[PDB]
């Protein structure tokens, strides 16, 4: 769809390694396999938030800021600024807040022509407890506030479905084989970032990728 | 109560200033009144994380990091441990992602010597379409648990009561005058960081209290 980004063979690095040092190395390896690197707090918060421009210039990606943003409005406002001013190109957001914390983020971001993912639901067993029952909801709340990405479970083939269903066909979503079938982009870290070569296992699982 | 933190005049300065000239001005002149400061993403992902260590020094003030953590367990304990490190006191977790989410959190506060706080519910318009339905089972979780410390609703006073029932008079509770016939300390922030005079809006709240 040409109104949602393009991710590089359909495959998005989850970066969690927490020291600069490590997360440059073993993601330069890779910048000729992916063009769209997800970052989350642990890396932030350990080497300052200059790490995402550092990413960007080093390497030319995308930057996914995983911050699961989950305040009130005029907070989620705040933090959604900090991060696209520090050169983010989108943020994750979670639904449960409730739409005007969605809402707040939308602001910022059309504001500044960045991107808003909106968190459906988590696949960590925990997640059985209250966000379980809430994805189908948080989803539609998403359509009606016109959200156009959107991160859903690692796991459940027909959980995808579901949520395919919710947003439509032209909505860009975000998942953890069957998975293309649903979602335009795969999310790998450990696989790729702890592997021996991880660009020869970049490689290989974009050899995957049909 | 012995076992939980003591809040000097209990009032806990929310620092939502988020340049750290400011914030720091602002801080200063209120250590007199206050003790405990909470501070958030905006302040630190503007200014680093190194803030936080600066607070405690400059004014020998308690940190409480409002991150309102709500991620998978392992990537909860990763950013509790980066918190703590940085010298936080405590970190505020949600309770929406479950147990696991919120024992993630407790264990690394026990290793580090260090505290969580459950934030149980929110009080913006949002909040109505899946927190509040979710408060008092996230409360009671909070209690299986052995958490000690809660976040609760900004407004309604019944609410408060009804929490205080769900995690019984000893746990500590903090919400943003009736309030502290059930909260443990109160959070105030602009009131105080948008006074022309913080020093005095600090010290009206403290005597009104």
């Amino acid at each position: 769809r040409v109104d949602v980004m393009d991710v590089m063979n359909r495959l998005i690095l989850a970066m969690d390694l927490m020291n600069r040092d490590d997360a440059l190395r073993v993601t330069g390896e890779v910048r000729e396999y992916i063009d769209t690197v997800k970052i989350g707090y642990p890396l932030v918060l350990s080497e300052g938030m200059d790490i995402i421009a550092e990413f960007r210039k080093r390497f030319g990606c995308r930057i996914i800021a995983d911050f699961k943003v989950a305040d009130i409005p005029e907070t989620n406002e705040k933090i959604c600024r900090a991060t696209f001013k520090a050169g983010a190109d989108a943020i994750i957001v979670h639904g449960f807040p409730g739409a005007d914390s969605v809402r707040a983020c939308l602001n910022v971001a059309e504001e500044m022509g960045r991107e808003v993912f909106l968190l459906t639901e988590m696949s960590h067993p925990g997640a059985e407890m209250f966000i379980q029952g809430a994805a189908d909801e948080i989803a539609r709340m998403g359509v009606d506030l016109g959200v156009k990405n959107y991160v859903g479970p690692s796991t459940r083939p027909e959980r995808l479905s579901r949520l395919r269903e919710i947003i439509g066909q032209d909505s860009f979503l975000i998942s953890p084989g069957e998975t293309l079938r649903f979602a335009d982009a795969i999310i790998v870290g450990r696989s790729i970032y702890l592997a021996d070569n991880p660009a020869a296992a970049a490689a290989g699982a974009i050899e995957s990728i049909k």
